[PDB]
């Protein structure tokens, strides 16, 4: 049975703002980094060892992978970044919140967007406050016209996301090499959504927890055993 | 002309750096943290971009360049890691400091080794506390059996790494792509030698300053343009 495991980047500086970050750059929390800390020890107590490591181009996710490499003693491992495992480009409505989103666009259209598996945001135009901040980003240069978002449905971000898993991902998990991913959640969504066959509605209430270790066991065509489990103490998974 | 940018980590745990450390996988003091810490905001304070880092496996140097890249913003950068970018492998010598090194092996041989360029040290006999834990560490299983040193002269070290620099670094360059290394004394001393056409005798009394970025202005032969240059205070 191969082993595969997934993280959700730990508690970010605007997720305790309830500011949608989408494609910004936004840090860890301190809580956020204690989570990551903790997945890292549950890891580390389980001996899990790994043999290379995938994640986004965003620091959230790229220093929950630190901080776990760190706990589990493995920073000398492979480590392969890539904008096709970033979250979801949240188009006009990055950077803002909760009450923003909802005075600017109504309690309606939020909850279509909500529910929507393949209805957008609106695209984050040239005057939007972080237009440059994100799609100006020199990390980006290398991404085509088509490829470089205004915004995403999470239909858009499932179908970048899963050619890197197919061209990259898939053969060193074939090849037997123990694969570590760290992601954020809607990136990760398409994953769980391929491996468990999932629909497009269920695929939408299913919530990662952030800076939790999940656990797949896969079969010789990468279809789970078992249920995904989280790692962790009781206190944690409880939860 | 293409900038190329070295770092040498900083002191390492249990004054390791000066106890042979070798391929003993010793994390950062916090000394040495903090010295990673100053030569990133000399980076970060002196606007420098770059495209892609390499680093060995070892746990100091790739502490040192997370801490660089956390400063400067550049996090998301391409990593490469490689055994040859490695510290020294001081072999048997591993751990001990100058005195017990003379006690153990008499002076003559301490000697012969302190001014040596290709005089190795001795390999870890099975009873040195860092056998097991070098020689059977997972991140060397894919060496073949003449690849995984049991012990290094600087001669050795420096042959082992420049095919890593001639093979993944120079075509990197020569695209453009503007290269940050974080790694160590005796290896970075490899890289050193090989850009300025230094002598063994030139090369050995050489020694780089720790957790101050260095940078080189190459030509398109990649041949220096000017000395190196420290960066900081
Ligand atoms: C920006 N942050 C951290 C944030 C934003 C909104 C909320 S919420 O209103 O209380 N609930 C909540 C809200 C939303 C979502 C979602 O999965 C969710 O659970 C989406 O997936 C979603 C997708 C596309 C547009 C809007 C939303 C949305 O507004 C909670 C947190
Ligand atoms: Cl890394």
């Amino acid at each position: 049975a191969y082993k595969l495991v997934l993280i959700r980047h730990g508690e970010s500086a605007w997720n305790l703002e309830n500011r949608f970050s989408g494609w910004y750059d936004a840090d860890l929390s301190p809580a956020g980094h204690e989570e990551a800390k903790r997945g890292g020890q549950a890891l580390r107590d389980a001996g899990y060892e790994f043999d290379i490591c995938f994640t986004s181009v965003q620091k959230r996710a790229i220093r929950t992978l630190w901080t776990v490499l760190d706990a589990i003693d493995q920073m000398w491992l492979p480590v392969v970044r890539t904008w096709r495992l970033n979250e979801r480009h949240y188009g006009g409505l990055t950077g803002l919140n909760k009450a923003e989103t909802a005075a600017k666009h109504g309690e309606a259209q939020v909850k279509i967007w909500r529910r929507s598996y393949d209805v957008p945001p609106p695209p984050m135009e040239p005057d939007h406050p972080f237009y440059s901040n994100i799609s100006k980003d020199r990390r980006y240069a290398d991404l085509t016209e088509d490829q470089l978002p205004s915004c995403e449905s999470l239909k858009d971000t499932i179908a970048r996301a899963l050619p890197f898993w197919n061209e990259e991902i898939v053969p060193q998990i074939k090849e037997g090499k123990r694969v570590l991913i760290a992601a954020h959640g809607n990136s990760l969504r398409g994953i769980v959504k391929h491996l468990e066959g999932l629909s497009e509605e269920a695929i939408m209430e299913l919530n990662l927890p952030t800076g939790i270790p999940i656990v797949y066991e896969l079969d010789k065509n990468l279809k789970p055993i078992k249920p995904m489990q989280f790692l962790g103490d009781e206190e944690t998974v409880r939860k």
